[PDB]
């Protein structure tokens, strides 16, 4: 008749238990503050549909991160500052200060707390097996705290962890494809970047919930013990899923949509092929050896799972041995 | 003639900003389709406007529509203009589009919709806190519009739409609204007669965003003291012997010869002579319970004479009256 029906494991109804107020951000009343308060003083990179700029609130003289929205789809502005209004003080997560809209530009402005950025390349080299499980351990605090908050990142990288390595400091960041957990609830699969797309949102099924988020931090695991960039290096969202068969075998992929009902899309037959299921001390090479451990490897197992009901939950997560040290 | 002023406070926001932010003779205004608007009932009639309760047929939400009487076009393009600089600013009513009818061709501005609480209602169950609260509401609506480098020129209770059922509260009716320009000398002939500033009553035409905080106070004064209007003028020129039979006659000469005002000689006939009455000569029984000693020494520094000495939006904000509000 069509697919199985399926829900998290974790913070299931936090929403439904919840006023209509908070998880409805078409209906959020946004009070756009004067963006004189603030003055840009570089421009710290350029994304897809927003302009990030280093600036200085002259309220205060404090260091702010202006994100100037290209403003492509009101409902995605809305459900973004809501996101973060409803998450603003929450553990690891950025600090949304202010929403501003320059007064002839009538653009949307995004103000955050500034975080000291430590280069992914330069943390990398200087990064100890402890320290993956430190900040490992600090993104999972972020991602339980966003879960029972009924909210999914959906969109979990290393491009969305700042990190100030000098202070310990981590925050997730980019909201803005972030979304609101309603048991039953059938999302839009096109979220996440490739590499770190789960295969609920490969195969196209809808019904997917927080667990999204732990296959992209397995995603990031895998490539920081293993020295790998990316893990799983797909050239398109078909080969992506190509890519996972060739790591997690393509037996348990069949049971996976088998176990949901999923109807395969007919680009994949022709490239999906034929894997079998690969140990994950194959990738253990001189250059990592020193970054893994069998409980970094088991935690490992236990986040890059097709099943998005089998995989750890965040709280589950921060339970296991491999944090111990932490 | 008559010595110059300018603002304590956004002097010159207006003159650091480009030419199509505040000249609204050149802005383009684009009317969008009447047909997606149900008109349901007349909310009221002013001036040059009549207001309806509209419903949007393409979302089936419910809007305000003012219907605007085309007198003057450059009055239209200013108050257009206005709304859409101030859109999204906090407790502003959102322009949230600009219309004509197709065969009448009349200018209407459609606004979000506001549901007010009956005024009787609100005004005997009202109470310390609630005028604290809605007091703060008015002032973030002020402080953001001068901070924008508009005058309201028109503020009353009737220009205020409080929902009370949700807290919500709204300043409207920006057709009076004007960009502040230092050294600018405007018309008089603006706001509303009890609301009217002494500057407006003396013919001070170099007035600014002051002008609104005392309208304010004028507010306030018959809010805590359940007068209406405080300031009961029968015409413009007794407008200004009411509020003398307050603030004394005294600091009256002494304003008008800071600012070397030529007084009208219809005022050398009804002005007389009076003292400077205690504010605390205002309580009354129906009326203690809403009075206090921060409450008056906050009126007191709203209604004075000298526009330049009456508190600024953001110093009226700090004020302790204000200590038990978020
Ligand atoms: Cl300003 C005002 C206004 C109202 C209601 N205004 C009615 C506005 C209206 N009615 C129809 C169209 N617009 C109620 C209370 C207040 C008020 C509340 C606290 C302190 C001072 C004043």
């Amino acid at each position: 008749s069509g697919p199985v029906p399926s829900r998290a494991r974790v913070y299931t109804d936090v929403n439904t238990h919840r006023p209509s107020e908070y998880w409805d951000y078409e209906s959020h009343v946004v009070e756009w503050g004067n963006q004189d308060d603030y003055q840009l003083v570089r421009k710290l990179g350029r994304g897809k549909y927003s302009e990030v700029f280093e600036a200085i609130n002259i309220t205060n003289n404090e260091k702010v991160v202006v994100k100037i929205l290209k403003p492509v789809k009101k409902k995605k502005i809305k459900r973004e500052i809501k996101i973060l209004e409803n998450l603003r003080g929450g553990p690891n997560i950025i600090t949304l200060a202010d929403i501003v809209k320059d007064p002839v530009s009538r653009t949307p402005a995004l103000v955050f707390e500034h975080v000291n950025n430590t280069d992914f390349k330069q943390l990398y080299q200087t990064l100890t097996d402890y320290d993956i499980r430190f900040y490992m351990y600090e993104i999972l605090k972020a991602l339980d705290y966003c879960h029972s908050m009924g909210i999914m990142h959906r969109d979990v990288k290393p491009h969305n962890v700042m990190i100030d390595h000098e202070h310990r400091k981590l925050r997730l960041i980019d909201w803005g494809l972030a979304e609101f957990y309603h048991p039953g609830q059938e999302y839009n699969v096109r979220v996440a970047s490739r590499y770190f797309k789960g295969p609920e949102l490969l195969v196209d099924y809808q019904m997917y919930d927080y667990s999204l988020d732990m296959w992209s931090l397995g995603c990031m695991l895998a490539s920081m013990i293993f020295r790998k960039e990316p893990f799983f290096h797909g050239h398109d969202n078909y080969d992506q899923l190509v890519r996972i068969a060739k790591v997690l075998g393509t037996e348990d992929l069949y049971d996976y949509i088998d176990k949901y009902n999923i109807e395969l899309d007919p680009r994949f037959n022709d490239i999906l092929g034929r894997h079998s299921r690969k140990r994950w001390e194959r990738f253990v090479h001189s250059e990592n050896q020193h970054l893994v451990s069998p409980e970094a490897l088991d935690f490992l197992d236990k986040l890059l799972r097709y099943d998005h009901q089998s995989r750890l939950t965040a709280r589950e997560a921060m339970e296991h041995p491999y944090f111990y040290t932490v």
